[PDB]
């Protein structure tokens, strides 16, 4: 995807909407529910879209929604793009770089995730404070190769990446909306999968610090950084990491996005709020 | 490597063997003699098998041989392939997927590595019962790409994939044979190589909890488990990490292939015996 | 790049130069200069050497020279290949064949590097002791693919890579010279980039053992080793890694490069001496 590929996308979709979203939203496993609750929609399925990968994994509709979230204009992927899948990094990531020539200055970046840390509940919100990029360190990072100006710098730090102001005001929305006992705060990593975690590599993950543990997300966000956006990312705990040899375990992609699912109510009125936060901050 | 063209390589070999085995073997570094026990034996050096890799690594010899282990059909891979040599883990993997559509129920990897543990010594047999993937982790996974549902899932749990009750009868066995007091359990991990680890690695992987240090297998047994297959899988300890800056290192392929030549008798009658158990069990 | 083009580079750079240098020096961000204070230099950019890569990175120059450092022969690459420019790391470490080709018997690599240690300081050298090639875990290491035995053995051990011998001279130069107190030793590690470190990373790689971040280096030595040269490395600490949330992070690559330039002088007196003693002792 070089440059002019990624603004023939944007072009492409700016020609065919009126709507000029400031916010793009990544919804994932369980998290597709959000777009349905956007109003006056102009809706792009990703098959339909030039050079726009398809999502494979059920759950992911595959769809860009443009629409108004309780009256803020928002871009939506109603589904996501996973490595494991088969797709480099780059190309799960290339929304991101959409969104941002569509004039989004903010990211949204939604997941499902297993609770590595045994404090936390089924159902609960983790909201990323930050994360461990192992894929990165090993050389698989999005932004490899030569480096466009257009975009960002050839480098750049990670300090505030997950916006300390977004995750304040979260606790505080939390407490609005009676969900604080279910809000987390934690560090996020995103693993190749499509298999889960053993017994040894969740105690190893654990106590490295890793609180929440999926196969997406971080290089959305590092792309999204390399921009210039502002990130704010939730993991929505879908199901306990199993921490021993002795426990029964029963993970379930179906029953994963179910957690989800049922309680698409509570997480739109909360994303609802976040993205009225950053419209009025503006 | 499509679902068509491995039922074409599984068919291939069954058209030219009578025999149909229920258990996969794979032979690591020092473990080739397995291959040798075998009687009324069909052999097929891996140059002449359609789509089939070939062993550069010395100590495998490079066939897949189908014959008798006291009298239990199994199909041996005397000699495996790694990744190191350039060979993608799907690629190192394939066997496994053959000796599924052949009605291969059970796989059996064995290899060779270094002890980690200071408590283990050279010529240790230790039981994995549980790995740690940091490939997998990095996005590199035998899995990624399309999933063929024919094969498993697209998301699949880890538990009890190294099959619990088959190291409990293996430590049944070790007592059988004289050898509990060079048996061990414990953990194992899948690095690239080809070089063997530095001090700080070595202290660093004992602190994350691995106990066995290799460079092959995880794949194959991930491959395995997505099929629906039963795995027992152990590592030979051939030589101890370097621990200090102090130690002496003498890391040597042709003295870790003869730590296992060295107990071709042994490893032959403790497979032979774990082989007659799932046997007799189904 | 296989053994005859790396001897058409060899013979290429040998039939333009009469300078028959025993020592390669890879110089890194900031550290360009140690190849301005060579007499007597045979300079070839490297867009005019065939098959060779072109530094991207603002502050490496991309000239081989060869040239008198106090008297000794060396080989000086001033600017080096990073993976993260898009190099696969056997094209990052080609020049390293090279150099053995030529008759290097010792590899001299330098870099900058972000102190994770939080007893180190901007403007020290920490002496390289040994690495954790995280990289190579995942199987992402310069020797995957067939092995050349003309270069070295299939496998082989990490003892000693880091030569304690001339880390003793380093440690005694570095009193001579009145940088005592300015003068590390630690454990280095090469991550992918371009992006820097983010808290949670950095916590985990301190509790890992690694006192010093870098993008570089890592696959240079091993290549090195792999060959049977004798390696020397050292980081420059060019900057502190960001340990909390609430410092303020002001990560910036101009300041890096600058740290190395305000530092010339010493790091070429420090350089200039390990080389004495390399020449003197052979
Ligand atoms: O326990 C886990 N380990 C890794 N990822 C997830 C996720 C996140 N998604 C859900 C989905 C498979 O259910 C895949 O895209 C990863 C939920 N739970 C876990
Ligand atoms: O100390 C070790 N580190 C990593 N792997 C091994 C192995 C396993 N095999 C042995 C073989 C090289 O001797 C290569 O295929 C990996 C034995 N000892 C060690
Ligand atoms: O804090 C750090 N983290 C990772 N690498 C470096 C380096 C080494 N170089 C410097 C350069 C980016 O400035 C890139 O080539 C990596 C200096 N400081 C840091």
């Amino acid at each position: 995807y070089t440059y002019d590929t990624l603004q023939e996308i944007a072009t492409y979709l700016l020609e065919r909407t009126e709507l000029r979203p400031k916010v793009g939203i990544i919804c994932g496993s369980g998290l597709g529910t959000l777009a349905e609750q956007l109003t006056d929609v102009d809706s792009f399925d990703y098959e339909t879209i030039p050079h726009f990968p398809v999502s494979t994994v059920a759950g992911h509709v595959g769809r860009l929604v443009f629409g108004y979230l309780a009256g803020v204009p928002v871009m939506c992927m109603q589904g996501r793009f996973h490595h494991y899948e088969g797709y480099p990094l780059a190309k799960c990531a290339m929304p991101v770089r959409v969104m941002h020539l569509i004039g989004c200055t903010h990211l949204i970046a939604t997941n499902a995730a297993g609770g590595a840390n045994p404090k936390y509940r089924v159902g609960d919100i983790m909201l990323i404070k930050d994360h461990i990029n192992l894929m990165g360190f090993a050389g698989n990072n999005p932004l490899q190769g030569p480096n466009d100006e257009r975009f960002g710098p050839r480098f750049f730090g990670m300090a505030n990446t997950y916006d300390p102001k977004l995750n304040q005001q979260a606790k505080v929305i939390a407490r609005q909306i009676g969900i604080e006992n279910e809000l987390r705060e934690g560090v996020y990593t995103c693993l190749g999968g499509p298999n889960f975690e053993t017994v040894a590599e969740v105690k190893m993950l654990s106590m490295l610090g890793v609180d929440a543990i999926g196969m997406s997300t971080v290089h959305e966000i590092i792309t999204a950084r390399h921009c210039g956006m502002t990130c704010f990312a939730f993991s929505l705990i879908t199901n306990m990491c199993t921490m021993s040899y002795e426990e029964e375990e029963e993970h379930c992609h179906d029953s994963i996005v179910g957690v989800g699912k049922n309680r698409e109510k509570t997480l739109g009125e909360f994303v609802s709020r976040i993205v009225k936060h950053i419209h009025y901050e503006a």
